């Protein structure tokens, strides 16, 4: 509640951090943000969206035992999900993609943060 801000992730902690991450790859509409976006697919991305964020990053970064703190990992989440919004237009894909798998990730974040307290 406030454990978020102020408590150290531990081992245990990243655990949960790496099963909620897993969840959120096996979902079938994270597709578009598995990986780095492709400047092939996107040739202005790169240009548009200046902090860049995906699940495999993240997926590194919860292996390296990179964020000290939850809301670190979460702003890291949501970036993926705000970049999306704010690159593609409300009638695509992409975006639909983002609504629901944010939401999938607030369930999944509350699930953890009740299993953490």
């Amino acid at each position: 509640t406030a454990m978020t801000v102020l408590t150290p992730l531990t081992e245990k902690d990243y655990e949960g951090l790496k099963r909620v991450l897993r969840s959120l790859q096996a979902h079938k509409m994270a597709w578009p943000f598995l990986e780095p976006v492709d400047p092939n697919d996107a040739p202005d991305y790169y240009g548009v969206i200046k902090e860049p964020m995906d699940l495999a990053t993240m997926e590194e970064r919860v292996q390296r035992r990179y964020y000290e703190k939850l809301t670190e990992f979460v702003a890291d989440m949501t970036a993926i999900f705000d970049n999306c919004r704010y690159y593609n237009p409300s009638d695509s894909p992409f975006y639909q993609c983002a609504e629901v798998l944010e939401s999938f990730f607030v369930q999944k974040l509350k699930g953890f943060k009740a299993s953490r307290s």
